[PDB]
C-alpha cells in the first residue's frame, strides 16, 4: 500500500475528514438538530443550565422563580424565598428577611447550536410577572436580538452563537423566553402543509434538560466539553469542536 | 400659548389620548399579546393565579394535582395529599385521613384579555384523570365556551371577559385546560405558510406566571391592579383600564 | 311487543349495539382523542404513569430526571439522587454512595390509542442529557418506531397499540420522548390553513396526567381497567374494551 499522509490513497485519512464534514452538514440539514441553552449564572459561583434540543425550531421559556438557584437536597431558605418572590412581583408586598436573594441569577447566558439562522433568533425578557414591557397593552411578545449575536468560533469554523447579559442591579428581575429556528436556505417551507404535522410533532419529541453545575470549572469539564458543546466562559474563551472538512 | 383645556392646540392632551389609544389599539393588532388567566379559589380564601401571555394564540392546561394548593415554605401535608388524590381518580382508592382535601378549588374563574376573540375560546374540563369526558372514546377534545364569558367593562369599554364555575361539591374533582385565539378580524391568516413559523416561534416565547395570594384583597392590589389587568371580584366589582380615546 | 332477543324489532339491542359502535367510530374521527402512555417500572414494583389526550396528534418528552421513581410525602434520598445524578450525567461526576440508583426505571411501556396511525409515531430516545445519538451534530431528532408496535386486541378488535423495552443494564440511562398523529384516511390536512390554528389550540388544550401506582394490580385495577385504557401487562395478558358492533 501507500505511505500514511504522503498520497491521495490515504483512505483512513479522506474517511476521516467525510466523518467529520458528514456530521457537521447533517447538523445543518433540514433532517438536523437545532439546540438552545440557557446558562442562569449565580453568585455563589454555581450555573443553571437549560438545554433544548429539537428539530426545525426550538426555544425555552421560564419564569421568574425557575431562573432562581434552588440546590437539589439542600436547604434553600423557601419561605423566605416565597416572600422574596412576593416582594419582587411587586414593590413592599413581601415579609422577606433579606434585601437581594443571593438565588437571583447575576447574568445570562444564550447560545445556539450552529444550525439555527441568526436572523431568527426572538427573545421575550419580561419582568419578573412575566410582562414584556410594563404592561401588556404595549407589550410586544418578543425581539429579534440576533444582532447582538457573537460568533462562537474554533480553528476559524462557527461552533455556535453566544449572547450575554448581565444583571448586575437589583431591579434585574426577569422572566425569559428565547427561540430561533433551524437554518433552510432552500424554498421548501417545512411549515407548509405537507410537513406542517412534523413540525407539530417536533413540539412533542423536542428533549430538554436541566442541571445545576457548582462552578463553570465543572460546567466546562463535565457538561460542554464531553458532549462537544459550543460555550463561551467568562474570560471570552471559546469552546466547541471544528469539524467542517477537518480530521 | 393658548390655555390649557380650551382649544385644539391642547397638544398635550392630544397627545394623552393618542398614547391610551394606541396601546388599546397596539395589543389588538396582530402584532400585540393575548392573555389568559385561570384563578382557582380556595376554602382558605387563598387564590392560585396562573397566566400566559403569547401572540396569535395562548392556553393554560393542568392536572388535578397541579390545581391543588400549595403553601411553599409550609406545611401541605404531602403524604396525606398523596393518598387523597389516590382516593380522587378511583373512588375509594387510596388510605387518607381526611373526607374532603381543603386543597382543593372551591371555584375557577378564567379571564382572557380584550385581545382574544371570544368566538375561539375553547375549554377541556376533564375530570381528575384528564378525560374530557367519561371516557376517552366518547370524549370530544374541548366545549367552546364563548357564548358563557361576560364582558368585563370599565367606563362602558370592553376590558377582558370572564368565565367563573364554582366547584362547591364533593365530586367537583377536575383537570382543565383553556385555550384562546387572537383577534383577527382580516383575511391574513397567521397560520398560513408565509408565517405559520411565527405561529411555531409563539409557542417557545410565550411567558408564563404563577402564584398564591393569600387573599382575593391581596390578589386585587398587587397583581390585578399594578399590572392594569381585567378582574371580577366576588362582589361583581370589575377591574381593568379603560385606554380606547380616553385621557 | 316481540320478544326480546327473536328478532329484528329488539331495539334495546340495536341502541346498545349502536351505542358502543359510535364510541369506537367517533374516537377514530377527526374529531376524536388520540391518547399517548407512558409507563416506567421500577424495581420496587411500583409504576409511573404519564398520559396525554390529545385532539390530532399527542406526545410526552420527559428528561432523565423525571423518569426517576419519586414517591411523594416519602423519603426520597434527594441529596444523594442529585449526585447520582452528576455521575450518570458524565462518568465519575458525582459523589453518590450508591452503585445503582433504585429510582432509575427498569423498563418503559409506551402504548398509543387505537386511534394514532401507527406509521406517524415517532420515539427520540436519548441519553441521559437528553441528546439523541451521542452528540448533536449527528443526532436525527426521532426514529418512527411504529414498526415494533404490538397490537393489543380483545376479543379480536385493536384496542390499542404497545412498545415495551426493558432497561436491565447499567448503562440504560434515558431520556424520552413520543408522539403520534390521530389517523386521518381522508384527504383533508388538518394543518392546512383552514384548520391549522385549531391544531395549535391543541397544543394548550391537551389534557396531562402523572401518578405513581405501587405495583402493577393496583394500576390495573384502578387506572386501566376503571377508564377502558388499552394495556399488556407482564404476563402479555391484553387489557380493553372491544366496541366496533358489540353489544
Ligand atoms: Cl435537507
Ligand atoms: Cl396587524
Ligand atoms: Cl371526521
Ligand atoms: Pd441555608
Ligand atoms: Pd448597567
Ligand atoms: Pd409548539
Ligand atoms: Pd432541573
Ligand atoms: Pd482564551
Ligand atoms: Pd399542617
Ligand atoms: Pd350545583
Ligand atoms: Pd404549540
Ligand atoms: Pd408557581
Ligand atoms: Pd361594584
Ligand atoms: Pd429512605
Ligand atoms: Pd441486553
Ligand atoms: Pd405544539
Ligand atoms: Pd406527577
Ligand atoms: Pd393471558
Amino acid at each position: 500500500a501507500d505511505v500514511a499522509g504522503t498520497s491521495n490513497r490515504d483512505f483512513r485519512g479522506r474517511e476521516q475528514r467525510l466523518f467529520n464534514s458528514e456530521q457537521y452538514n447533517y447538523n445543518n440539514s433540514l433532517n438536523g438538530e437545532v439546540s438552545v441553552w440557557v446558562y442562569a449564572y449565580y453568585s455563589d459561583g454555581s450555573v443553571l443550565v437549560i438545554n433544548k434540543n429539537s428539530q426545525y425550531k426550538v426555544g425555552i421559556s421560564e419564569t421568574f422563580k425557575a431562573l432562581k438557584e434552588y440546590r437539589e437536597g439542600q436547604h434553600n431558605d423557601s419561605y423566605d424565598e416565597y416572600e422574596v418572590n412576593q416582594s419582587i412581583y411587586y414593590p413592599n408586598g413581601g415579609d422577606a428577611r433579606k434585601f437581594h436573594s443571593n438565588a437571583k441569577p447575576r447574568a445570562i447566558q444564550i447560545i445556539f447550536s450552529p444550525s439555527v439562522n441568526v436572523r431568527t433568533i426572538k427573545m421575550a425578557k419580561g419582568n419578573a410577572v412575566s410582562v414584556p414591557d410594563e404592561y401588556l397593552q404595549r407589550s410586544h411578545p418578543w425581539e429579534a436580538t440576533g444582532i447582538k449575536y457573537r460568533k462562537i468560533k474554533r480553528d476559524g469554523e462557527i461552533v455556535g452563537y453566544s449572547h450575554y447579559f448581565e444583571l448586575p442591579h437589583e431591579y434585574n428581575s426577569i422572566s425569559l423566553a428565547v427561540s430561533g429556528v433551524h437554518k433552510n436556505p432552500s424554498s421548501y417551507n417545512v411549515g407548509s402543509a405537507h410537513n406542517v404535522m412534523d413540525v407539530f410533532q417536533s413540539c412533542d419529541l423536542a428533549l430538554r434538560f436541566c442541571n445545576r453545575y457548582w462552578a463553570e470549572l465543572e460546567l466546562v469539564n463535565h457538561y460542554i466539553s464531553p458532549n462537544a458543546y459550543p460555550y463561551l466562559d467568562i474570560n471570552n474563551h471559546s469552546y466547541g469542536v471544528a469539524l467542517s472538512n477537518r480530521q
